[PDB]
């Protein structure tokens, strides 16, 4: 199985204990790193952050620690949007332009391939020509990644892609089977499954659906959304399943109306170290759960909750990872990835857990890293 981890080049700017930057991932805990995110400019990938080459080095020499350990560049995100893709992919030379882009950067700095994270093709404004040409670009960075490795006679570059968990993007966005053929991960975001978009209380990443819900709402989960990719051709050892390390937070409506589903009226209080409203790393949600907040496991979903007067979470936790790590063994599918290592307790000095309390979890119940024995 594979574990890959997500880091992000703006943990750096959480003031205190949530600063995070490369030399603080434990090497030996995710089978591939990814670096999230590079951006786009005139049709060529280029960095975002003023430091991101020093990172980049400090991201990539954590391969000296572990031989095994592969690394890739992730290009694109949700506030990237769609604009800049839908002008790259239109014709076959800036296709070529952007591909050749990529070769040289990532052989410059260290990379062992690259991850597309178009939030998507079709939707957000691109129009629905881009769900074929998407496919186009894969298969041309593909072929282009073969012959690269051939004339440098290194081994070849991977191209992975961050897709949609939601319906409605996936069919406006993927053609899955060609798709599948190009490339090596499917990484699919089974997350944000509910949020303040909606009017309710629901759970971030539920694996089973909760017994009141029809309709299109009966595909907001892990298990249909994993089945919805497998059962429209893609080979389940290359799809992985989105792991969330944080929650969503919600304003109740009516204290007393506190389960799945309750009427909410916006987004909890922002985190100290990250800052948003409606969001909190998993280290963040320990200090709420320590307060005296109620702790509920919702058994039809297999996921925790949690709410203290009139603030609600949908979260995981140990549980629900080592839940989920077992489900998706039982159904043959390639690993996990998670959004994102810098929001883990990567200190252990919050939750109590030891360091990197979910992530480790996943790289135990995945036999990643086995208990070794050393007893003499
Ligand atoms: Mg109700």
């Amino acid at each position: 199985y594979n574990l890959i981890c997500y880091f992000t080049n703006w943990a750096q700017y959480r003031p205190g204990l949530g600063s995070f930057k490369p030399d603080d991932i434990n090497p030996c805990l995710c089978t591939h790193l990814i670096y999230a995110f590079a951006g786009m400019q005139n049709n060529e990938i280029t960095t975002i952050e003023w430091n991101d080459v020093t990172l980049y080095k400090a991201f990539n020499d954590l391969k000296n620690r572990n031989s095994k350990l592969k690394t890739l560049l992730a290009i694109g995100g949700w506030n990237f949007g769609t604009a800049p893709f839908t002008t790259m992919v239109s014709t076959s030379q800036n296709r070529q332009t952007f591909i050749t882009s990529v070769i040289k950067f990532l052989r410059q700095y260290g990379f062992d391939g690259l991850d597309l994270d178009w939030e998507y093709p079709g939707s957000r404004g691109s129009p629905p020509q881009d769900k074929h040409l998407f496919t186009v670009l894969v298969k041309e960075m593909r072929e282009a990644f073969e012959q690269e490795a051939i004339e440098s006679n290194r081994p070849r570059l991977m191209v992975t892609a961050a897709v949609a968990g939601g319906i409605s993007n996936i069919q406006a966005g993927y053609e899955i089977p060609e798709l599948s053929k190009y490339l090596d991960f499917i990484h699919v975001m089974t997350y944000d499954l509910h949020g303040s978009w909606e009017g309710y209380t629901g759970e971030n990443s539920p694996l089973y659906k909760y017994p009141t819900e029809t309709g299109s709402n009966a595909y907001l989960n892990v298990d249909y959304v994993m089945n919805y990719w497998k059962n429209n051709g893609a080979p389940a050892e290359k799809l992985i399943v989105g792991f969330p390390e944080y929650g969503h937070t919600f304003i109740l409506r009516n204290p007393s109306d506190n389960g799945i589903g309750a009427p909410t009226s916006g987004d909890g209080p922002a985190g100290p170290y990250t800052r948003q409203a409606g969001f909190w790393a998993y280290y963040e949600i320990c200090t709420f759960l320590r307060s005296g907040a109620t702790e509920v496991w919702d058994a039809s979903q297999e996921v925790p909750y949690a709410y203290k007067a009139n603030e609600w979470l949908g979260y995981d936790n140990i549980k629900s990872f080592s839940v989920k790590a077992q489900w998706l063994k039982q159904n043959n599918f390639g690993g996990a990835m998670i959004w994102a290592i810098d929001l883990d307790d990567f200190t252990g000095s919050f939750c109590d857990q030891g360091k990197f309390p979910l992530t480790s979890t996943l790289n135990k119940a995945l036999g990643i890293s086995t208990h070794h024995h050393h007893h003499h």
